[PDB]
């Protein structure tokens, strides 16, 4: 299968380590983990088109979209603001015209989003 | 993906931007940029196998050599007196697709040059144009 990660950083206590896996090329996306540091309730989860970091999360481009193809929900954080993450998504990819290997990882302030509170390059994985 | 970026860092002061771009598919991959916070000398600059940051460097994998030089050995950078490494390949090996896609790898600077010693700092390549 292939298989992906993703880790969020940002300016401010939210973290978090986020999986994909992908068992065939026409089908859904696993996407599970978890993010710590957010306020409780939900939370704009998005693919943005870019992969550069250069300017944190700002450099990171539009929501990716070749619904946006990018647009994975909203998760919800407890009142540890701790949001566990299990998606299943068969609109992204880890291959094809969708693939988002190379792309930024993006957690929102708000729900679908305001400021951009983590993100991370999503990264080939073993 | 014409052009790639990287935004490389570590548990030390060792950071610095790295881009790729390959106008032409299949064509020579231009890289270059600046590292900051190196001991003055040869430094090994490595793609390795994983786009995987969650244990820091440590967790990049093996030096990028699919089995279908390393494919991600791009040698050594030199760094100056004020620890300053200016960085300027072309090379043919590396690409931005097919087999030899460095695209969600991780790009390593080392400790020593190659043996290659301690993952300085590192990051997940990711696509810019
Ligand atoms: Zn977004
Ligand atoms: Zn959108
Ligand atoms: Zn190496």
């Amino acid at each position: 299968a292939t298989k992906a990660v993703c880790v969020l950083k940002g300016d401010g206590p939210v973290q978090g380590i986020i999986n994909f896996e992908q068992k065939e090329s026409n089908g859904p996306v696993k996407v599970w983990g978890s993010i710590k540091g957010l306020t409780e309730g939900l939370h704009g989860f998005h693919v943005h088109e870019f992969g550069d970091n250069t300017a944190g999360c700002t450099s990171a481009g539009p929501h990716f979209n070749p619904r946006h193809v990018g647009d994975l929900g909203n998760v919800t954080a407890d009142k540890d603001g701790v949001a566990d993450v299990s998606i299943e998504d068969s609109v992204i990819s880890l291959s094809g015209d969708h693939c988002i290997i190379g792309r930024t990882l993006v957690v929102h302030e708000k729900a679908v989003a305001g400021s951009r509170l983590a993100c991370g390059v999503i990264g080939i994985a073993q």
